[PDB]
């Protein structure tokens, strides 16, 4: 059947438009009151239908708020909602239980997370996205009132609030390392009806529980919901920059300046120039015109050369972040159902202040900043967990490579098996692809915690969650 976009929470398909976004992580302290309160929240919940209207209004221009809600397994238990058939071990077990296997640093095993993610019983998260702090703060006061926060009717307790902010000026839509984000998303069949060149279509059930392509009995209340993975990922920006500065690529002829060598290395760690121009299309120079053109900036698959050819890392290293997280032709030899199953929708936002002169000049992080990583999928095991653990953390992925090649770790998110995280990456020098680059002992991205949630449908919120 066609998708009913007025039944789907709007961060999942379309995504909540934003300059700032607050995540309000809560514990349910009064289940009966919470279910009554939730009836009054439902009219505030932004559906995909409303997002499409909102995006049409932004594209023609604005005070605009979007609201979604998601529940952890601990929250469903608290509400007495039987989730025996919801998701699989990952959602039921919670992210803290998965931290060791994700490769998160520990003093184990307990991960080195922020206390709120490590110590505390998170039952859910309310997402509030808006054009401004004023818009989000106003909407949060309304949502707090609905749940009685600050008064004797309270049904929830705040565990943690985290604010994200899109970066300023010409860095708008770039993450803190300086790279354009939000380019490549799967095209959901029945929603993204005009995929860009290179944008692979996926059956809706890769994203939405209970739809075509959802390879898992389901409870009726899970249809048209999606699993929300949250990770707070701290970024060490001066430390990343220091690594590029110390490791410029020198191509035959020694024509590149050290600055150009360091810039090229950055592009080859991610798979794109900071502009968003993909290196599989423009391997040795940026192309700002290409970077801005959605008909062109995703039209590659790592097929010329293909993975199995000698010296096949000429244009993009195997271990470049995007080639680890979306292998394209490195696996597209396998079934359309198999490769579509690994796709995620990303809806994160940067957090924290811009790098200060002192941080920049001293080359040392003083302030907490990074990515509030959010992704949606119908199956956490097939999406987020597989990408992190089978691909990013696997130095010998992909098997389509030549046998003598050891790609190494995703240099952005890749984590090694023991606290001794010695990480290497091959292929960064296109004319000496066997040469290993030792990554620093100190990670560039430091996980600070997160949780696995479920964003229900509107009808599920009305007919199952609310009272
Ligand atoms: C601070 C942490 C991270 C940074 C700085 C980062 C940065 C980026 C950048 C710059 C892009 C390229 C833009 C694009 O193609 O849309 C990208 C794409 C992507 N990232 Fe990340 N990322 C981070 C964490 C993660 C994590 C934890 C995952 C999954 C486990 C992930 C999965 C992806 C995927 C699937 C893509 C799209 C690949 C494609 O379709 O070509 N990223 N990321």
């Amino acid at each position: 059947a066609p998708l009913d976009l007025n039944n789907i929470q709007g961060d999942i398909l379309g995504g909540l438009p934003k300059k700032t976004e607050t995540y309000f992580f809560f514990k349910i302290t009064d289940a009966a009151a919470f279910r009554k309160h939730l009836k009054q929240l439902i009219p505030l919940i932004t559906t995909t239908a409303q997002v499409q209207k909102d995006r049409k209004a932004i594209d023609e221009h604005l005070p605009l708020a979007g609201v979604n809600i998601a529940f952890s397994h601990a929250g469903l238990k608290k509400l007495g909602i039987n989730d025996d058939n919801l998701g699989d071990t990952a959602f039921k077990a919670g992210q803290l239980a998965d931290a060791q296997n994700l490769g998160d640093p520990g003093t184990g095993f307990v991960p080195d997370w922020d206390p709120a993610f490590k110590e505390k019983d998170i039952h859910g998260v309310i997402l509030v996205a808006g054009d401004s702090h004023e818009t989000v703060d106003k909407k949060l006061q309304e949502i707090e009132a609905i749940f009685g926060v600050g008064g004797p009717h309270a049904s929830i307790h705040e565990v943690l609030t985290i604010q994200g902010d899109v970066r300023p000026g010409d860095e708008k839509g770039h993450e803190h390392f300086g790279f354009q984000d939000g380019i490549s998303q799967p095209a959901v069949k029945g929603f993204d009806t005009n995929p860009n060149p290179g944008q692979a279509p996926v059956r809706p059930g890769v994203i939405l529980v209970g739809r075509d392509g959802d390879s898992v009995a389901r409870p009726s209340w899970a249809k048209d919901g999606s699993f929300l993975v949250f990770r707070k990922l701290q970024q060490l920006v001066p430390e990343f920059n220091k690594f590029l500065e110390e490791n410029p690529i020198k191509l035959p002829g020694n024509n590149l300046t050290p600055e150009e060598g360091s810039e090229l290395l950055g592009a080859r760690l991610v798979g794109r120039w900071k502009s968003g121009a993909p290196i599989d299309i423009t391997p040795l120079q940026d192309d700002p015109e290409l970077a801005k053109d959605p008909q062109r900036n995703n039209n590659f698959r790592f097929d010329h050369p293909f993975a199995d050819e000698q010296d096949s890392q000429t244009r993009c290293p195997f271990a470049a972040h995007i080639r680890k997280t979306n292998p394209r032709a490195d696996l597209e030899d396998a079934s359309p159902t198999s490769v579509e199953s690994r796709r995620i929708i990303r809806r994160g936002i940067p957090y924290g202040p811009e790098v200060t002169p002192e941080e920049k000049e001293s080359k040392k992080t003083k302030h907490d900043r990074g990515l509030l990583f959010v992704c949606y999928q119908s199956n956490i095991e097939n999406g987020f967990q597989f990408i992190q653990k089978s691909w990013a953390n696997n130095p010998n992925f992909p098997p389509s490579k030549p046998n003598p090649v050891t790609p190494g770790f995703d240099p952005i998110i890749g984590q090694a098996a023991n606290n001794d995280g010695a990480r290497t990456m091959s292929g960064t020098d296109p004319n000496n692809q066997a040469n290993e680059l030792s990554l620093p002992t100190e990670l560039f991205v430091v996980p600070r915690g997160g949780e696995y949630f479920f964003s229900p449908s509107i009808s599920a919120l009305k007919d199952t969650f609310a009272a």
